[PDB]
RNA sequence: UUUUUUU
């Protein structure tokens, strides 16, 4: 229960988790262990977490928060062996399982055992999990179905300065949580945060504080702002392989296409390096949210060996999002590429819309990018951007996702979880009042609240799809229009990335390959038919990797779309959602899936202006909007319904289905009475449409 | 005329 009785056990020859002998690998790791920063403090935090609850530590990056607390905290509890778990949420979900594989070398254990972790798609846990690392979303999602979370003894919210939608509601979870339970442990950890301020907002919680650092980072500025920060950084990347001693190079860039480009560049620039200036050889990985986990983890692997002794080094360069910004420890890395931008999500509370935005990082993440270095060794960070211009014009902290996003999802959530009083919920930075009412009102439309703001049993049942209620409420409405199997593929295929694939090279042959999938009145029809012809081909037998090529199809994003529909049929069958279907050449097949989208989207629909005009026309808001440039209706009815808002150099409605107006009235009734609508074409030309039905009653 | 993440 001590430090020195717990190092004393960790110095056993025989594994206390197994009951089989330490490795010797196990006994090296340990001396390397026993280096760090947090280990010089493991006393301080022991007696500290005896006697709180609630703990916020902070310490530097590299310090040994995230391997060695958890660690600390199993050994705390071996003296009388529980069946309860010890949690660590990880905001990325490479970060929760590179992490957990380390861990679990350290505790010389096998990974999917004592210690474990769990993420979408992959639950590597078991009956001996001791220490399971896994996301705030996986862990959010648990809660949801174990409200005290009785699963777990102590729960450790690690990286929380990111500030994520799930982070912030766990926050505020535990909070009140750990007023019902006494025998829940929870800790706040990151090497960023604003310590006062979560310290406050857990009762006036505790702070240990560690104050050393492995390795030093060396940080250099640009003399001057550059402009064009794709160019700056492949050039930095190019002048490391060529001039700078051995070491791995981290790049930050901004999204995928960014950084497929600047792979393709900087490899095309090594080769001819290669073979006219006797460079030594270089491996590119790109690393982004949607690569399978397998192709991520590749990261990993050790850099290539120089051509000839004493030849120029060999070395690795990972091309990456901010899910690399984080957690993760990739040895070998020596130089990090900050050019200081990411993708940041948005969000207009007038217009109703979200949307992505490449915007300046803050100093916070600027510090953890750098911190991916001088881990296992000295490292150096290439800031494009000036000292001055860090100091002054980055902000000190990004703001909360909370502050930023739609929260019809979140407010849903978070009746489910049983949050009896949302305006006193207490959150740690509450969300403007307009666009909480403003969820409130659509979760309202949608029948998943009273009027009252209780949850409905279709609320109830939405908030058990990994959905947003607007796709959750369409798929579970759709056995009404007889084609569940289809609305479950079409929401299947609308929760990732556009599976048409349009490179440069060839963008009319791959219009070409698009146009035999085409269908005439929607585009979620299209989809439909890319999906059906894409399991028509795998039943076949064809290897799909090249069926997808000559197609302009997404392998990564087609085999995805199907990981995500076996785990939404699943649930589906579990709740007793009728499965059914329409024979395809019944004359209402078509129709039917049209309606069945209105179920849940009859809020997202728009008006064509004029008789000759491009523009349509949002109901209600009135927003006037073009329809996508990669539409496949040739000739679109005067209403539409679409599934996503864009918003490029022009303002766009995106994936669009022609339906009529009729539709509206008949299944969506309360938000279509027109003593709401006020004013406006719109209202009249759904005037005319429901004296149109009315007559047709005879 | 790309999905930054996460369920
Ligand atoms: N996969 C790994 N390979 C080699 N060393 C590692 C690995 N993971 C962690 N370490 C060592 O342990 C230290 C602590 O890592 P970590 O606990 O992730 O730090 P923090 O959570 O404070 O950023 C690292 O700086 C590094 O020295
Ligand atoms: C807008 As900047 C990251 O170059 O200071
Ligand atoms: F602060 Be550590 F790098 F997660
Ligand atoms: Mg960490």
């Amino acid at each position: 229960t001590t430090a020195k009785q717990a190092e004393a056990v960790e110095d056993s020859d025989i594994n206390p988790w197994t009951g089989q002998r330490h490795s010797e690998r196990y006994f090296k790791i340990l001396k390397a262990r026993r280096k760090l920063p947090v280990n010089k403090q493991r006393q301080e935090f022991l007696d500290l977490y005896h006697n709180n609850q609630i703990l916020v530590f902070v310490g530097e990056t590299g310090s040994g928060k995230t391997t060695q607390i958890p660690q600390y905290v199993l050994y705390d509890e071996l003296p009388h062996q529980t069946g309860k778990l010890i949690a660590c949420t990880q905001p990325r979900r490479v970060a929760a399982m590179s992490v957990a594989q380390r861990v679990a070398d350290e505790l010389d254990v096998k990974l999917g055992e004592e210690v474990g972790y769990s993420i979408r798609f992959e639950n590597k846990t078991s009956s001996k999990t001791l220490l399971k690392y896994m996301t705030d979303g996986q862990l959010l999602r648990e809660a949801m179905h174990d409200r005290d979370m009785s699963r777990y003894s102590c729960i450790i919210l690690d990286e929380a300065h990111e500030r994520t939608l799930a982070t912030d509601i766990l926050m505020a979870l535990l909070k009140q949580l750990s007023e019902r339970r006494k025998d829940l442990k929870i800790i706040v950890m990151s090497a960023t945060l604003d310590a006062q301020k979560f310290q406050s907002y857990f009762f006036n919680a505790p702070l240990l504080a560690v104050p050393g650092r492995t390795h030093p980072v060396e940080i250099f500025y640009t003399p001057e702002a550059e402009r064009d920060y794709v160019e700056a950084a492949i050039r930095t990347v190019l002048q490391i392989h060529a001039c700078e001693p051995e070491g791995d190079i981290l790049l930050f860039l901004t999204g995928e296409e960014e950084i497929e480009d600047a792979c393709r560049r900087i490899s095309l620039e090594v080769d001819e390096m290669i073979r006219e200036s006797d460079a030594g050889p270089m491996s590119v990985y790109p690393l982004y949210g949607t690569l399978p986990p397998h192709q991520q983890q590749r990261i990993f692997e050790k850099a290539p060996q120089p051509f000839r002794p004493g030849g120029r080094p060999g070395r690795k360069c990972i091309v990456a999002t901010n899910i690399a910004e984080t957690s993760l420890t990739i040895d070998g890395i020596v130089y990090v590429v900050d050019p200081g931008f990411s993708k940041q999500k948005i969000y207009n509370p007038r217009t109703r819309v979200e949307s992505l935005l490449v915007s300046p990082i803050s100093k916070a993440s600027a510090q953890q990018r750098a911190g991916r270095a001088g881990r296992t060794r000295p490292g150096k960070c290439f800031r494009l951007y000036t000292e001055e211009a860090f100091k002054k014009e980055l902000i000190e902290q990004t703001y909360p996702e909370i502050l930023r996003s739609n929260l019809s999802n979140t407010v849903l959530e978070l009746k489910k979880l049983g949050v009896e009083d949302l305006v006193h919920f207490d959150l740690m930075d509450p969300p403007a009042p307009e666009t909480m009412m403003r969820a409130l009102e659509e979760l309202n439309y949608l029948a998943c609240l009273d009027d009252d703001g209780e949850l409905t049993p279709l609320g109830n049942l939405a908030s058990e799809f990994p959905l947003d209620p607007a796709l959750a409420v369409m798929l579970i409405s759709s056995p009404e229009f007889y084609c569940s199997n289809e609305i479950l593929s079409i929401t299947s295929l609308l929760s990732v990335p556009q599976i048409w694939v349009r490179p440069a090279n060839a963008r009319k042959r791959a219009d070409e390959m698009k146009a035999q999938f085409a269908h005439p009145d929607g585009d979620h029809l299209t989809l439909l038919n890319a999906y059906h012809a894409y399991k028509g081909a795998e039943a076949r037998g064809e290897d799909m990797k090249k069926w997808c090529h000559e197609h302009f199809l997404s392998y990564r994003h087609l085999s995805s779309a199907d990981n995500v529909r076996a785990q939404l049929k699943k649930i589906m069958e579990t709740h007793g959602i009728e499965l059914v279907s329409t024979p395809f050449h019944d004359k209402n097949y078509y129709t039917n899936i049209r309606r069945a989208l209105l179920a849940g989207f009859f809020m997202q629909v728009a008006m064509r202006e004029s008789s000759n005009s491009k523009v349509y026309k949002t109901v209600k808001d009135e927003q006037l909007v073009l329809i996508h440039p990669s539409t496949t209706v040739t000739t679109p009815y005067e209403w539409v319904v679409y599934n996503e808002f864009v918003l490029t150099t022009k303002q766009y409605v995106r994936t669009v289905t022609n339906i009529r107006p009729e539709w509206l009235l008949e299944i969506a009734p309360v938000y279509y009475d027109l003593s709401t609508f006020q004013k406006g074409e719109i209202k009249n030309a759904l005037t005319r449409v429901a004296e149109k039905i009315r007559r047709q009653q005879a």
